[PDB]
């Protein structure tokens, strides 16, 4: 044994599984708004010998040696991160060690809050992320709500927008020290200028969690949260098209000096952010991930990536219009980012039913809940994203053919619901009725045949 | 742009960094006890298109589709995990989603304890891990000590062994809800049975955190904590030789019968552990890491890996013996596992001076605290580990050579100490004194020539 044998040679069972998953990604239409297809170059870094290096601490402030190179890689990732979001290294710093998106948020709270301090985030069913806070009426679900005290701010259920008015009202009473502006399932821009006002008033911290849209921000395709927020957190995947990791951006330097004499009240985020990440929460950095992120961050700095980003927007808008053209309704009234929220209720269908059907013809999205709604089993919509297919060089005509394939899916789904009862029947119906089965099998071929033709980032076979 | 370009073509700055680190790994004598060299087969899974797949949730219990293959992989990783540690699936369950070793522990605490519940672990200067709790006299440093209430137990400084009698005495008073058995810097086997009795008496859960020793446990070359612990966490790197990830093992099935009616008292770990990992703490799994882990786990079941782990024990003991023969002192006098703890105080040089000299001749170790140490800047010891070099097919005689080199570096460090005052004059002198830099360059070149000839797991260039 050398540890240099190939995966296909030494673990064929696993190689088989990787090829299956690579086939599945190539042959399907990928509309889960959070997913993307990562470049071979980033993957090459991800599976590198950097996995072997323990480097607890930070560059030039490690606890043991051998860190000559990983130090330069960590700093390179920092600079590339600041460049990708056009930030002055004098006004902003960045931590690149968070293992994923969720860990990046937990470290922000730990750095800046005391246990049981108050947090406000967009409610889960209103398109928030779990890490922003969630309690059922019987259980604290998100650790954010075990260790801190969260209260959701809510969506105006008529405009599908963030009820900025209530939020200011709800917040002057609840008194959060932290408000989170960012989302999972929201199709419009966030008004960070107003968030910052509600925050400057209740004297809360403004945290932008830009996971879903971070690539749009780097490409300057939509407005930057860094204008208003003191802190920004993000996945490095999703629209950023990186490897799975996380980042924490914080304001550094002098904040203001209007009260105490004239002493430029420095921002105090940097030290607390970095200390919370390590030593408080995490262990050894994942240097292979840090390098892969640095590769993805470099790509995001280029003209090529802005072009990708615009195409993302175009393909979302084109996806919206394509749907509004067959009468579908869009909570929000369309989109202004990488995704569209489709209210399937007016067309007499739900988010759950659509998904199982779409998935069976190699189309993948996620059911989600819509304003109002009811049973969390049968949610009200489908979340649909561009970024993935856009990275396969998809174009508006291509997406319109996607909507057409989707529409034949819903139409199978609408037709399937008339002949069945509950969600258990509606799913067995899909796999059981030889007429609906045979119709699914064919619609699959058309979808697979059409998807395979496009290019796919990454390695060839895995 | 296809995202199919190679790293060396598309990011030469990063490619050059990878090559420098690869050269550093190939030419160094790597003795950091937490390090290993990951197999190419696992690394190929790590840098695969599994990075693209969002699969929030668990096999079959997902929140959206497209998980056909990812479900099989995670289920396969679970099986290989139970099998690597010879665990009855009726008696043991495993969660394979923790992003790393530290997340795995925080998930166990949140699963089983309420905020501010009490935890005891081995004191950090005594060789415990940060995630087991740590507070200075003025600051809560570990997140474990922020969200929970930690109190350490200690070594007997006379024997360098865990003082099980004082743990017992002290747990009866503190009444921990959870006691942690596991170490970062301990050369001896832990008395899990004794810990089990202490936990049974005070009604605490026993958590075995076997991160450092898990490879030895898998190979059955040392006793298994699964015989006595309720919960077992581990890293998947270190002696397991995998990519960086984590595991939580938990007992399941019938715990005991009711003294009165059969009743049946079941274990309640499975649901709480899995719920804490997700939705409470983490986001989407890192499926590329999960697959890489599955690869490392299968390797760990082979006769090859048992042989390797036996050699790790022999090599650590060879290193211990050769250190003793040269007049070094070892904390607790020797070793029964993969590492040895050197006490350099009797030879007149501290672990900080020694680590920096060793680093400049391409021998990487880490300074660490010895029983009765009073300075955090000048700890009196060095932790040395055998696993990384054993994976390069070092044998007992090679470790004897390694000790020869170490001894040379120590002697150099002694001389420089006699010509300098403070720690920072020592480190400067190593770089700026002509005769000293010469001595070091000669030793470094001999170390690197010796090291370069052994094989190296991984890819050829990065």
């Amino acid at each position: 044994w050398t540890g240099q044998e190939s995966l296909s040679d030494s673990d064929p069972e696993m190689w088989e599984l990787l090829q299956r998953e690579k086939d599945r990604q190539c042959r399907g239409l990928e509309l889960i708004a959070s997913e993307n297809f990562c470049s071979r170059a980033a993957l090459e870094a991800l599976g590198s010998c950097l996995n072997n290096k323990y480097s607890e601490g930070y560059p030039g402030k490690r606890y043991y040696g051998g860190a000559e190179v990983v130090d330069e890689i960590e700093l390179l990732c920092q600079r590339r991160a600041l460049e990708a979001f056009d930030l002055d290294p004098a006004q902003w710093g960045v931590n690149v060690q968070p293992y994923s998106g969720s860990p990046a948020n937990l470290a922000v709270y730990t750095a800046l809050l005391q246990p049981h301090d108050r947090i406000m985030g967009l409610d889960l069913p209103d398109g928030g992320h779990l890490t922003h806070g969630y309690m059922s009426d019987v259980k604290r679900i998100s650790a954010t709500s075990i260790f801190f005290e969260s209260m959701p701010y809510k969506l105006n259920p008529k405009t599908g927008l963030i009820d900025y008015n209530q939020l200011a009202l709800t917040a002057r009473l609840f008194r959060p020290r932290l408000i989170i502006a960012g989302t999972s399932a929201y199709a419009r821009l966030i008004d960070y200028a107003r968030m910052r006002e509600v925050c400057d008033e209740v004297k809360a911290h403004l945290l932008a969690d830009m996971a879903h849209i971070s690539g749009l921000v780097a490409a300057k395709v939509i407005p930057s949260p860094f204008k208003h927020a003191d802190i920004v957190t993000t996945t490095t995947h999703k629209t950023l098209r990186g490897a799975r990791s996380g980042l924490i951006f914080y304001r550094k330097g002098v904040k203001a000096v209007d009260p105490k004499t004239g002493r430029e009240i420095p921002y105090t985020f940097e030290d607390r952010i970095n200390f919370a990440v390590f030593p408080s929460l995490q262990g050894g950095p994942h240097n292979h991930a840090i390098a892969a992120v640095a590769v993805a961050l470099k790509q995001a700095c280029t003209p090529m990536f802005r072009e990708y980003s615009l195409q993302v927007l175009k393909n979302a808008r084109a996806m919206a219009d394509a749907l509004l053209e067959r009468g579908y309704s869009l909570v929000s009234g369309g989109t202004d980012n990488h995704l569209v929220l489709v209210d399937l209720r007016p067309k007499g269908l739900d988010g759950a039913r659509a998904e199982r059907v779409l998935e069976l013809v190699s189309i993948t999205a996620n059911k989600n809940t819509c304003p109002g709604d009811r049973s969390a089993i049968t949610p009200g919509g489908l979340r649909l994203g561009a970024p993935a297919l856009t990275s396969r060089q998809f174009r508006e005509d291509d997406f319109r053919r996607v909507v057409d394939f989707i529409d034949e899916g819903v139409n199978i789904g609408l037709e399937v619901k008339s002949k069945t009862a509950k969600l258990q029947d509606f799913k067995s119906f899909l796999l059981k009725d030889s007429e609906t089965s045979q119709r699914l099998a064919n619609l699959r071929q058309r979808v697979e045949q059409f998807a395979r033709a496009f290019p796919m980032p990454g390695f060839d076979e895995h």
